[PDB]
Order: structure tokens, then C-alpha cells, then sequence
């Protein structure tokens, strides 16, 4: 009987096939909510065509592309089935995928949401921890959309802008870690170092007051608390790109460092991006890993699987949307506060957009 | 009857009067566990001699010195009181103050503990969040003492090396925040920005894998959690000393940035050091205060009071020692893992010292 409440699942998206790498990078380097460059409209196209090969090669190393679209759709379907039974008064619920750099683009999703004449629209970020470069950018695109077209929303908007410590999210992480620990030799289970690895941020972003580092750190603590501190751990940062300073310890140097110090069993945990993505140097480069073994004698380096399709995850997503609906919140209290050194005038416009929504 | 169980309260200490500033700084710049300098025994004395004036001036700005000794004794007394009732089997309990850079020095306390013929010693750090530069140095001192004294412990040791999320520590923080929120105008109370301010670390220490940032971030989340996210917040880092890069955002830069962006009511929270200490630029310099208020219109900048003498705090300390005793742990799981890029050979020796303890 026609969709009443829409759930816009926000994420950066990812190249479906190596053939999509170029336009993925193009939009990424063009995103001013993510980064600002001189003559950006001219430089973005250049940087894209340039790194495309290097990035296609990395995706080939992981299967030939990103499975984010499929995974997100599967979780989206599962979330809906639960919501339709959990919240009959807001049903039927329908999910929309809003990727930032690839189709379905955020704008394309909003446009479709408007045409379906939904009553309520929920901007639901798929990043548990908040960064102005990920969730912030996705939220800004929504504000940018209506402002671009030059007209007001025909729907009631609200947002779930962060959920770093949602109990079911923490349970899923704990479950996957225990599962992977089972794959290490029984005699070494106790010695396994749990290395939580999240994507790093440039120090310039960290220093302007980005919320991300603190929230990822919160997720980590909740997870270890659930696991009753069964193993030692560290929160490290990966995939750092460029010569500029990024928040460390770097994941690669940390793995090597740990091996040089006798820790031969390591469990990497994707603590800040719920879908499979590009792995680290010691996981992909046979040369680097072999040397590490010859010199330090590394025994086991495993990675916990992504929350990809765990049914308990869809339940996590449905639980979040449900609670949100019951609370009547328009956004978290944290969104009402911009970075201390924020220099993007769109940010607060986006904030007002959500806090000023009807209902 | 004689002291059965001894509780060694570890901290860096602080100059009791302006006259004690020099040797405080001398012992600090000489600390290898906190700082590694070339020909350190040569440069330390010089640095101390040169910084004394500036540091004496800072302490004068806050009353003439540090109240850490008095406060730690009072808390220690209260802790012992509660312990003799809570843990009859390990009673009588006696607390010893072990400061790193001032009397009573860590070594003096150990030496006295030995003479008291205790049946069990507990190295209890007063820093709830672990850093190799704070708790690590104090623990390494215990190992360095027995090692340099060329003798073995006559007591069975164990350590409470961290407690970033202890439920009563969190309750004390929330109580002090609510209490301070009451000092702002009722109409503006919901507009107050809670700025958790912790002492920063050099980026070189952060990148080596220091545990501190993630643990401080955990304390913050637990506190806001208890406060049910009543106000927006940010975790910033203060007193970064020197020209080298330290973890930001800086407290001074954030306060200014915030004011320039409309946030006129700010509540500073001493989230990582439980005793009064040097305040920030906008709390001391009258000139910066004026400039800021003139071109930003700051309305209220308040600092929550240090957990200094809150009885619930003494209760927190006793609750910790009690659980620690019943758990029979020798140290936390986290202490068994060194920084992935640790280059201090003593660290690993200190670890073995505690994990190898009898019982
Ligand atoms: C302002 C901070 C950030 C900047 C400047 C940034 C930049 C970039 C760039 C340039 C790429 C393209 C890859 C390349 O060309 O080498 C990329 C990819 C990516 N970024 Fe970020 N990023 C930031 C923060 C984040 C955060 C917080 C996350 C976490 C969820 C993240 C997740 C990703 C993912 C998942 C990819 C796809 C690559 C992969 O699978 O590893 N990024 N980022
Ligand atoms: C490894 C990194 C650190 C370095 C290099 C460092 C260095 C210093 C120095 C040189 C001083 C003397 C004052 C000055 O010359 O400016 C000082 C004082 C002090 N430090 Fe640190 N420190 C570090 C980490 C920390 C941490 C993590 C804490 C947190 C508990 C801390 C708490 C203090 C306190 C409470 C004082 C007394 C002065 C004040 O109130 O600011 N320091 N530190
Ligand atoms: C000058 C600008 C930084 C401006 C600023 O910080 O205020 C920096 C950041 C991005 C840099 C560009 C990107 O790194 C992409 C290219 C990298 C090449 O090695 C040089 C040209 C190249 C096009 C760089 C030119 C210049 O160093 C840029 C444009
Ligand atoms: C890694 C990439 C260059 C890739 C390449 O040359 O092949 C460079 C070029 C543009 C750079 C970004 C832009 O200079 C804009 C930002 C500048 C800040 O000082 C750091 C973050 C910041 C977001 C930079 C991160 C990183 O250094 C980037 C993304
Ligand atoms: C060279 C050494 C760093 C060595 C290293 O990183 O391997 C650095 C760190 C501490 C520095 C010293 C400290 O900053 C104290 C002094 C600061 C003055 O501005 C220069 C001399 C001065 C004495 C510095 C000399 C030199 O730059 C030092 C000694
Ligand atoms: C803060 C102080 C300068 C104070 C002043 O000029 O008033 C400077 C001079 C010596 C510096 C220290 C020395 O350079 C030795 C270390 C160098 C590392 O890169 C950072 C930590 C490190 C321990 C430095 C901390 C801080 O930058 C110090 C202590
Ligand atoms: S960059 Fe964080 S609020 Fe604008
Ligand atoms: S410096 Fe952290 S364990 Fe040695």
C-alpha cells in the first residue's frame, strides 16, 4: 500500500567493476566537503585519470571491485522486513541507497524519494563513527541537493548521524572477533594481538576538531569490554595516502613493529567501515609479508570478516531506525556542534536543515 | 596491628611551593621513560635551570604551587578507611604516596614499604588513562629501583595500571559537570559546549602506539553516556608545549575557534588529570580574554572542578583496589602488550616484573 517511510542508507559507495574506478575517483577528488584543492575542477579530472590504474590494481587484488552496493542492498532489505513489523505505524518502510561517489548517487536517491511521495525521510549514515569527511559530506550533499535545485523538501527529514556504540553493532564486532580467534592455533589464542584498524585522517583534519578519532576509540572500548578484555589490543590507522602527516600509528608499521617485538599472531579488525575494502600492505604484498616472516617470524595475521551480511547486523540497523522513530529526534546532539575550526560554510547550513525539520 | 596490605599511589607529583619548581623540572627532564634527549644528564640540568622562571610564574598564577600532595593524602586516607571495612582479610591497609619528580619520591615509598614488612604491595596509578609517559614511567621506576638496588622484592607485587571507565570515576565526572552546568544561566544551559581537555602528547609518541588517546576518548564517551548527551562536546588537547607537532585540536585554538563560530558558553573538563594544574591561555591571560570577548563576545568560560576531594572519589579508589584484590590479577591485559614501535627496553622488563609475580 505505497511506501510511507523511506530510509536513505548513506555511504561513499565504491567501484562495482574496475571499469568504474575512474568516475569513482573523479567525484571523490571533486568533493569539497572531503577536501579542498586549488583549481579543483581542473585538478580533480587529472588526479583521477592518473591514479585510476593504481586503484584498479588494488580492487583487482580484492576480487575486481567493491561489494558495497550488493551488501548494502541485502542489509537494506533485511532492515525493512524487521521495521515493517517493529513499527507498523510508519510502514511500509522502503530503503534507498545513497552513495556519494557512484550510482545510485545521493541526489538520485533523493530525487526518487521525492517521486515516491514518502511522508518521512531518514538520512541514515552507514558509518557508525562520525567524520565530516564521510557522514558530514553525505549529509551536506542532501542540503546541497535541495539548494541546487532551488526548492524545499516535500518530505519530513531527520537523521541518524552516528552510532559508534550501538549495542548490537558492538555485539556483531565481538562475535566476529571471537569467530576469527577460533581460527588461530589453540596454543596461541591467548597471545593474539587484536589490532583495531580504522581509516586514518590527515592531521590537518584531526586538528580542526573532527569527531571521528574519539568515536572510533569509543567503539573499540565497547568491543573490548564485551570481550572482557580477553586479548591485548591497540587502535591503529590505515590506508594513509600522501606525504602529508596523518594520524598514526599506521597499521602497516604497527604490524611490522609488533613482529619485530615478538608478537607473531595478529588479528586485524575493520572497526570503522562495515564492508570489505582495500587491505593493507602486509596482507596484499607477498614480498613485504615474506620478508617480515624471514626476519621477525610472523606466524598468523588474520582479518575479522566485515559485518557484511550478518543477520544480527540488519537487526542492528532496524533497531537503530526504530529507536530513532520512537525518540522523535531530528539528529544527534553532536550534530548541533560544528568543528571548533570548521572552515566550510555548508556544514552549519546542513545542521540547520535537519534541526529545523517539521515534527 | 602492623600494615598487612600496602597501596602505592603513583603520580608525577608537583611543586608544593614555587621554591620546589627547579628540582621538579630537573627530575622531569632527566626522565628517560618520558623523554629521550642527547647527553640527557647534561641537557636536563640546563633545561630545568632555564624553564624554572616561566614555570614558577605559571604556578604563581594558580596560587603559588600544586596541591597534589595534600589531595592525594586525603584521598589515600579515605581509601584506606573504606578498605579496612571492605576487605577485612587484607587489612590493615596502608597507603603510600609515590611521586615521580618530587618528595615523597617513588623510590622513597618503595623503600618504606619494604621496611614496613608488607605482605602485599599494590602499584596503583592515579592516572586513569594509560600513557607510557605517565603510568609507564611510574611503573618502570618500580622496576628500576629493585634493579638498580640490586635486590629482589620482599613483597608480592601487583598493579592497577589503568581504569579509564571505572563506573564511579565516570559518576564523579558527570556530577562535577552537572554541578558546573548549574553555574551557567538557565536559558543558556542547553547552549553550553562541553570541552573535554586532556594533556596532549607529541605526535611522535602518539604514532609510536601510545594507549593514552584511545583511553581518554573512552572516558569521554562513558561520561557523555551517563549525562545522556545533554550537551554537545569535543575532546581537545591542552598545554602542548614546544614547537614540534602535538595531537590537536589544541584547547586554546578550539576555544577561540568555537567563540568565532557562535559558541559563547564553554565548559572545560579536566578529563585526564584529577588534580588542579596549570590552566589555559584564555583562563590566565587577561589580554587574550579581552581580545576574544571583544571580537567574539564570549559570555561564559568555566572549568569543572578537579575530582580533588569528592568522597565518592575516595570511594572510587577503594572500589578499585577491592575489585583488584578479589580478581587476583597482577596487571591488566593491556600491560602485557608494548607499543608496536616501543624503543625503550625497560618497558618490557617492567611488564615481566609484574606478570612474573608470585601468586
Ligand atoms: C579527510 C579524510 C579523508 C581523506 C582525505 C580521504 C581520502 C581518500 C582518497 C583520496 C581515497 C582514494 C584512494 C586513493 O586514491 O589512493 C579514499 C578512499 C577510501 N576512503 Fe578515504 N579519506 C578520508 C577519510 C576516510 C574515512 C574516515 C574512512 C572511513 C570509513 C575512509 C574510507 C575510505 C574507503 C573505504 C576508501 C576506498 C578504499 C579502500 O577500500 O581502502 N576514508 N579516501
Ligand atoms: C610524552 C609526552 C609528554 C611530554 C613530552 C610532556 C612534557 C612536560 C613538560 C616539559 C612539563 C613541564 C612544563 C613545561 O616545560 O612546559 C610537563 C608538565 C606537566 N605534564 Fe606533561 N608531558 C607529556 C605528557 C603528559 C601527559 C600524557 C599528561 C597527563 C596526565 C601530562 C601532564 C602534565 C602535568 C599535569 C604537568 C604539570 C604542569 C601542568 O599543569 O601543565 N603530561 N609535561
Ligand atoms: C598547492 C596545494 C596545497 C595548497 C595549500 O595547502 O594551501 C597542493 C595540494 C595537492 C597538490 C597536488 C597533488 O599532490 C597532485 C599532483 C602531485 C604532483 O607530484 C605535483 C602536482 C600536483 C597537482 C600537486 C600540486 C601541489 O603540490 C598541490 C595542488
Ligand atoms: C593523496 C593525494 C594525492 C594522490 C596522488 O598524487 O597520486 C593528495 C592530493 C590532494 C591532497 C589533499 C588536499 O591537499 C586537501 C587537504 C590538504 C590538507 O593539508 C591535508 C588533507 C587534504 C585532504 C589532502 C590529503 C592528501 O594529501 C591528498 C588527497
Ligand atoms: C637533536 C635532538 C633530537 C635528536 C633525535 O631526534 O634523534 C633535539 C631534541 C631536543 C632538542 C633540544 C631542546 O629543544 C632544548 C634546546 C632548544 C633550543 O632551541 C636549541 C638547543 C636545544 C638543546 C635543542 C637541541 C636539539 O634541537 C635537540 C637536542
Ligand atoms: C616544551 C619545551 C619548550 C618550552 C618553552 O620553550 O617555553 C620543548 C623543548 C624541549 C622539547 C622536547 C625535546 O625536543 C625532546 C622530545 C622531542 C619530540 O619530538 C617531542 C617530545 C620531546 C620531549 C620535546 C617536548 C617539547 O617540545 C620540549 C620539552
Ligand atoms: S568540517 Fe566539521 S563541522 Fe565543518
Ligand atoms: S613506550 Fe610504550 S611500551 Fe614502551
Amino acid at each position: 500500500r505505497k511506501p510511507k517511510t523511506g530510509i536513505l542508507m548513506l555511504n561513499m559507495g565504491g567501484p562495482e567493476t574496475l571499469g568504474d574506478v575512474h568516475d569513482f575517483l573523479l567525484r571523490l577528488f571533486l568533493d569539497r566537503d572531503l577536501m579542498t584543492l586549488p583549481i579543483q575542477n581542473k585538478l580533480a579530472p587529472a588526479i583521477a585519470k592518473r591514479r585510476t590504474p593504481k586503484i584498479q590494481e588494488q580492487y583487482r587484488r580484492i576480487g575486481g571491485g567493491s561489494p558495497i552496493k550488493i551488501w548494502t542492498s541485502k542489509q537494506g532489505e533485511g532492515m525493512v522486513k524487521l521495521l515493517d513489523e517493529l513499527s507498523p505505524n510508519t510502514a511500509p518502510h522502503k530503503y534507498y541507497i545513497g552513495f556519494r561517489y557512484v550510482h545510485p548517487l545521493t541526489e538520485e536517491a533523493i530525487e526518487e524519494m521525492e517521486r515516491d511521495g514518502l511522508e518521512r525521510a531518514i538520512a541514515f549514515t552507514q558509518y557508525p563513527q562520525y567524520s565530516c569527511s564521510t557522514t558530514g559530506s553525505s549529509l551536506n550533499a542532501i542540503y546541497r541537493y535541495y539548494n541546487q535545485v532551488g526548492r524545499k523538501p516535500t518530505m519530513k527529514w531527520s537523521t541518524i548521524d552516528r552510532w559508534p556504540t550501538h549495542h548490537l553493532l558492538i555485539q556483531c564486532f565481538a562475535d566476529h572477533i571471537l569467530k576469527e580467534l577460533d581460527h588461530f592455533p589453540l596454543e596461541k589464542r591467548s597471545e593474539v594481538v587484536i589490532l583495531f584498524s580504522a581509516h586514518s585522517l590527515p592531521m590537518s583534519v584531526v586538528n580542526r576538531g573532527d569527531p571521528y578519532p574519539q568515536e572510533v576509540s569509543a567503539t573499540v572500548q565497547k568491543v573490548m569490554e564485551r570481550l572482557e578484555y580477553c586479548n591485548p589490543y591497540r587502535l591503529v590507522w590505515q590506508s594513509k595516502v600522501g606525504p602529508m602527516p596523518w594520524l598514526g600509528p599506521q597499521t602497516d608499521e604497527s604490524i611490522k613493529g609488533l613482529c619485530e617485538r615478538g608478537r607473531k599472531n595478529i588479528l586485524l579488525v575493520p572497526i570503522a567501515f562495515t564492508s570489505d575494502h582495500i587491505e593493507t600492505l602486509y596482507e596484499l604484498d607477498i614480498e613485504y609479508s615474506q620478508v617480515l616472516a624471514k626476519e621477525c617470524g610472523v606466524e598468523n595475521i588474520r582479518r575479522a570478516e566485515s559485518l557484511n551480511g550478518n543477520p544480527l547486523f540488519s537487526k542492528a540497523l532496524a533497531d537503530l531506525v526504530h529507536s530513532h522513530i520512537q525518540s522523535n529526534e531530528l539528529c544527534s546532539k553532536q550534530l548541533t556542534l560544528s568543528c571548533p575550526l570548521c572552515v566550510n560554510p555548508v556544514c552549519r547550513e546542513t545542521k540547520s536543515f535537519f534541526t529545523s525539520q517539521q515534527l
